[PDB]
């Protein structure tokens, strides 16, 4: 097969698997830039989501919802760039849907947060998936 350098997209997703492994966004920050592909952020906040989703723990949650944060203040991402990356998953959910049931849950709370965190648009909060079953008190 391939030993090494076979795919691109693939440059994102190990930079965040770092992260996770060394928790600190400073670190992120830089091999992100490093990687001189600014076309390549969509992608980006799109797979942090996605782990989050597929790993259990609040942790991958608070990492990557402040990984994307910060960078996002750190002139970084731009709205759009970041817009693009929900939307994805909005769309892309219902493939998740299917080993991951609550993803449409933990979407909504790691959503929630980053609105409030002034990241995105109430179009992203609201687009969100949101199904009605177990919410109950």
């Amino acid at each position: 097969g391939s030993s090494g350098s076979s795919g691109l997209v693939k440059e994102i997703d190990m930079l965040l698997k770092e992260y996770l492994l060394s928790g600190d966004i400073s670190e992120a920050e830089h091999c992100l830039k490093e990687l001189e592909v600014p076309h390549f952020h969509h992608e980006l906040v799109y797979e942090a989501i996605i782990m989050v989703l597929e790993s259990t723990g609040e942790s991958t949650f608070k990492m990557i919802l402040d990984l994307l944060k910060s960078l996002w203040k750190s002139s970084t991402i731009t709205v759009d760039q970041m817009k693009r990356g929900y939307e994805r998953i909005y769309n892309e959910i219902p493939d998740i849907n299917l080993d991951v049931p609550h993803s449409y849950s933990v979407l909504e709370r790691f959503v929630e947060e980053c609105f409030q965190a002034g990241i995105i648009s109430k179009q992203l909060r609201d687009l969100c998936p949101s199904r009605s079953g177990p919410s109950s008190g």
